[PDB]
């Protein structure tokens, strides 16, 4: 196949993307081994939608696994009566998902499981995939002509040919695994044709982080969560928490081979400790460095110049209402709260009104780092740790390490019951979600 | 007895002031006739109380009228589980209201029956009196040597010895009467001692408007309903709604007569007529010119300077919630709306947070003036009608013009459930009322 391998794409016909899914454990070869995964298709990753504005989108997801499911549109801003947190689809039964997609929006999204209580081990084993809504920005020259791949960032862990169970100690950090994966493949290599590459990152992990960084190269983000930028915005790395996208383009410098490398980070990941007398939680510290790909320039690379501009961020009204939602852990208990309490899906948490916008300011009291979700309304982020953001872009998920605080534009769209919660999706199963219902 | 009357003053002693009150039908002497009208303490109006901040008050009211009744403690920021807008004392019970004067209070306020349906005819007939907290702000030589009276502004009508009842169109405008009376006094004279009066003035009518001006001077401001202003504020003229108190001082210029007038002021209040075909509702206009009281300046008059500071007015912390709240009529039917809804005491309208603050934007989309009261929780004035307030002071009566949108500050102070409703008190009889709940 190609040098580099990406997720089947499945693309939209006349204005309509129907499509039938299988949620199957499968026998396949991943990384040099023989494996069975839980998969959306026959693969892994699951196929890649693609999409444009206005496409209706007709999934009729079979569930062929042994335990109830579900899927979350992830980022898009479609109605919760269609991207519905609480559906259950039994063993053996089938669900229609159809909806439109919303004339103005771009970039790259996902699905994956959302039920709770089974959403860590659902995800972990390998079912999730990627959906890009194609724009007209995508025409052009500074887009058109770059070399574009999709990196689905998602690590594993296998024990006797299966995805390894969930530990204790998993419930409380979050799962990682030792196979760091682009695409479901180990370490591939991108042999680039063109100059310039335009890369859609996704970070699809449980708990794993990837502090990107091409070696000597900067990235130039042109899209964050769910949407692009207003300009391109040079980094010297990129961090990707669990469930955020981003859309980057690199400018190859020079021939030869560069390695695409997830840097050290230290999320707050704990261990356990007993030095004569103790039993008691540690640091893991610091992730250690893994390559990614490697990344290998054409001859004579002169890459094409960047976009002066891509999509200005819409102006909001003045908000309505401040919100403070405030995260803690009980870490020993594996207990995950927001404002002292855990989930419960009868209990609604929030109540906002349709086409107005709120400010939210969320908390960070805990240690770990809390990859803070909301599902069907996307937000601007106005500052985290008191830092002013440096763009203004659709996010839909945003990092908070101990102590910080995320103070967030939240135009509510669509009417009816959601949910935010943590996407370290274990933190979720665990408690660490809430309810808002928009009217 | 004095040439200028006044109720008589109850105050508190050692801290504490205790006294029964009867709510009774009493024989008088009014306006030089005898009428019987409902009374607090056998008076008419009611015994002025005097207070000072952190004063103990123990009020039994022994309810001798045929109806239930209660009380309010209109503009005292105290706790709604004793200013119980809800409460009903049944004909021939009592009930005794305790509670402790705030640290951070002055004014002029005062007590009248809150029992819906039945707060028009109760206030009409005779029902209300003042409350006056004391502050070490009036011991300043400005305020202390100028000669102080209280001026309780309420109209009657009289037939049969008794007041007049309410008619169809009382309900609609809310009930005016012809005898335009101070202290219950017709156009009594005040034989001014002192060159500079604080007048205490209190709008106590069910309906009646009070376009003041004192010919030949202007007035000047002090406190608004709930405190004093910043500074002195000279005005031509002070509109009071129903509900409303100010305090200004005057400064008598030379010797003479002056007259204390009611202006003409047209609050959109309507008749009927037909005119060959007709049968339809027209303006009453502006209401005649009335004179309340003659106001005699002593020889050689030499007012004290003004103060040139108040009370400083509280900085208040940045907003949590922006609320809307439309005021609309049903003028034939005598309904009246807030969000298109009529008052219903199990229904919550407003759920807001104990020591935050909240913008409210009340909107008048009817035809007549609408003063808007909210118990419990003094508020800020920041403009009315586009056009910014020219003071800062508590206040806890607002009126809107048609048409008009005020925009308030209002810090919520006691947990509970409280109203905001119309004082024009047939409007709040009629349902144009609502319900906060703090917590
Ligand atoms: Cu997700
Ligand atoms: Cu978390
Ligand atoms: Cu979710
Ligand atoms: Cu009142
Ligand atoms: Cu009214
Ligand atoms: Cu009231
Ligand atoms: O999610
Ligand atoms: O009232």
């Amino acid at each position: 196949g190609p040098s580099f391998p990406e997720p089947k794409v499945v693309r939209s016909q006349g204005g309509l993307l129907s499509l039938k899914l299988s949620a199957t454990p499968t026998p396949l070869a991943i990384a040099g081994q023989r494996a069975t995964l839980l998969t959306y298709g026959g693969s892994f990753p699951g196929p890649t939608l693609r999409v444009r504005p206005r496409d209706t989108v007709r999934l009729t997801l079979e569930n062929r696994l042994p335990e109830p499911t579900n899927l979350h549109w992830h980022g898009l801003p479609i109605s919760p009566k269609v991207d519905d947190p609480f559906l259950e689809i039994p063993p053996g039964e089938s669900w229609t998902y159809e909806f439109t997609v919303p004339k103005e929006l771009a970039g790259t999204f996902w699905y994956h499981p959302h039920l709770h209580g089974r959403v860590a081990p659902q995800l972990f084993a390998g079912l999730l995939g990627a959906l890009v809504v194609e724009s007209s920005l995508d025409a052009i020259p500074e887009l058109r002509e770059a070399e574009e791949h999709l990196l689905v960032l998602k690590d594993l862990a296998l024990q006797g040919g299966r995805p390894a169970p969930h530990t204790p100690m998993d419930w409380m950090n979050g799962k990682e695994g030792d196979l760091v994966l682009v695409n479901g493949a180990l370490r591939p290599t991108l042999v680039a044709q063109k100059a310039t590459l335009r890369l859609r990152l996704l970070n699809a992990s449980n708990a794993r982080y990837y502090r990107l960084a091409l070696q000597d190269h900067p990235l130039y983000l042109i899209a964050a969560d769910g949407g692009f930028l207003e300009e391109p915005l040079e980094v010297s790395e990129l961090l990707l928490a669990p469930g955020e996208r981003a859309e980057v383009l690199v400018r190859l410098r020079k021939e030869g081979r560069f390695l695409l490398q997830a840097l050290p980070y230290d999320r707050g990941a704990m261990g356990m400790m007993d030095m004569g007398g103790m039993a008691h939680a540690m640091p893991q510290g610091p992730s250690r460095p893994e390559t990614l790909l490697y990344l290998i320039a054409p001859k004579n690379p002169k890459p094409l110049p960047l976009p002066k501009a891509l999509s200005p961020f819409p102006t909001l009204p003045a908000p309505v209402v401040t919100r403070r939602l405030v995260l803690t852990e009980d870490m020993m208990a594996a207990r995950f709260f927001i404002n002292g309490q855990v989930f419960d899906h009868r209990r609604v948490d929030l109540k906002g009104q349709a086409q107005t916008v709120e400010v939210w300011e969320v908390e960070n009291q805990g240690d770990m780092d809390h990859p803070f979700h909301l599902h069907v309304h996307p937000f601007q982020v106005l500052s985290v740790g008191g830092r002013p953001f440096p763009y203004r872009a659709w996010k839909d998920v945003v990092n908070l390490k101990a102590g910080e605080v995320a103070r967030l534009l939240v135009p509510l769209r669509e009417k009816g019951r959601t949910v935010f919660h943590c996407h370290i999706v274990e933190h979720e199963d665990r408690g660490m979600m809430g309810v808002l219902e928009v009217g």
